[PDB]
């Protein structure tokens, strides 16, 4: 998160910090949240080998008695992700037991295809990504207010849809998600409705998130069959 401010301990209970460990690499990491005990919601491209799931945390390397712990037992990629368009960055992973329901620990439901949320309104993302181009992921979880933009200001990604992405932070403001705040919720008015799914590497607003509620029938789909 860019020009954010750190969020009030344990106030965002559905965060949820991804450990990846690549098939070759450095591990990395990403955000996510808690849409049903026993599944995540984040983006289709922090995808790995394995994966590892910390809930009820603020500072990432401070484990804390409200912390809760889940291994990933399966990745759910959109069909339809595709690294050329960035189209349909999202995934749901499913934990090898449900988590338990606590002050620290809750889930967040998700938005009906039927409900388009429109360009105009402020809405806030938390992550432990970077803060700056050349500053490290952040210790503790961070946040900050961005603007939803016509998807107009989001025209130099190649291929935005708006259909598809939501096009979020005045380009004329530094505040921003940035690196490592991927896979993370996009809320307005308390309501999810984007995931952090990618952005300029220079950290400049706008970036792209991917519409939840256009995906809702195929989240419902593999809730339905897990
Ligand atoms: C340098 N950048 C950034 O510093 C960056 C800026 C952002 C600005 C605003 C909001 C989110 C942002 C996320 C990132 C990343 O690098 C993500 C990240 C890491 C690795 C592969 C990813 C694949 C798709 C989406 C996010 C990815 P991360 O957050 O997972 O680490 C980004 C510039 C634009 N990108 C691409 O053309 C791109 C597309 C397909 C790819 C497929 C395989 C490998 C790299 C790829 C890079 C992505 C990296
Ligand atoms: C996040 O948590 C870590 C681990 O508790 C903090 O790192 C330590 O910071 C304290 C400051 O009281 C230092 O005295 C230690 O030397 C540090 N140790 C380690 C393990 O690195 C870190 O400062 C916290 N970050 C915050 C609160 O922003
Ligand atoms: C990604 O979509 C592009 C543009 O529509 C298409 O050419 C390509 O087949 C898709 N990616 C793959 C190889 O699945
Ligand atoms: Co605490």
């Amino acid at each position: 998160i860019i020009g954010g401010t750190e969020c009030k301990p344990h106030s965002r209970p559905y965060m949820a910090y991804l450990e990846i460990v690549t098939s070759n690499g450095p591990s990395k990491f990403c955000g996510g949240f808690l849409i049903r005990r026993n599944f995540v919601l984040t983006a289709a491209h922090c995808a790995g080998r394995s994966i590892t799931v910390t809930l009820g945390a603020h500072n990432i390397t401070e484990e804390e008695d409200t912390w809760q712990k889940l291994e990933v037992i399966k990745q759910f990629r959109h069909p339809k992700y595709n690294t050329s368009t960035l189209h349909h960055d999202i995934m749901l992973l499913k934990l090898k037991e449900k988590a338990s329901l606590t002050l620290a620990v809750g889930t967040l439901p998700f938005p009906s295809q039927k409900n388009f949320v429109p360009p105009g309104r402020m809405c806030r993302v938390a992550g432990w990504g970077r803060t700056g181009v050349l500053k490290p992921g952040s210790d503790t979880l961070q946040e900050v207010k961005l603007r939803l933009m016509d998807p107009q200001a989001c025209s130099h990604f190649r291929d935005f849809d708006h259909n598809l992405q939501l096009c979020v932070g005045n380009p004329r403001k530094t505040k921003s998600a940035f690196k490592g705040d991927s896979g993370g919720p996009l809320l307005c008015a308390g309501a999810a409705q984007g995931i952090v799914s990618y952005g300029r590497s220079d950290a400049k607003p706008p970036a792209v998130f991917t519409r939840i509620s256009h995906y809702q029938p195929w989240i419902n789909q593999i809730l339905q069959a897990n």
